[PDB]
């Protein structure tokens, strides 16, 4: 109990860390809507 | 072994939690770049 | 065992509350890009 608590629970908060290493990418993908397409709205502005 | 159960438990709340809290700081920090370089792409477009 | 569970486990998620002050600030900085640099696209626009 005591030793796995200190290091494997840490390891399974690290199982949980997969969120807090992928939300970087997901938020970049959020930001890709204004970056890759919010740009393109400012291209629809030229078209208009 | 209860002395370990005392000190190691709130102790591991550095290990478990910091691996996540430092990384989300990093995820959000990195998400500045989809807005820094974001605004650079969003400037190249309206130049047209 | 119970004293950490009452004060220090709580306390070390409170050490984990440090990111839950930084995270706002960093996200405001993520926002300072589409705020300042994002309004300054509309400097690059009339300059164009």
């Amino acid at each position: 109990i005591t030793i796995p608590k200190n290091w494997l629970d840490f390891g399974w908060d690290i199982m949980t860390l997969d969120a807090r290493q992928t939300m970087d990418n997901i938020e970049t993908i959020i930001n890709e809507f204004p970056e890759d397409f919010g740009t393109m709205l400012k291209s629809i502005d030229p078209r208009a």
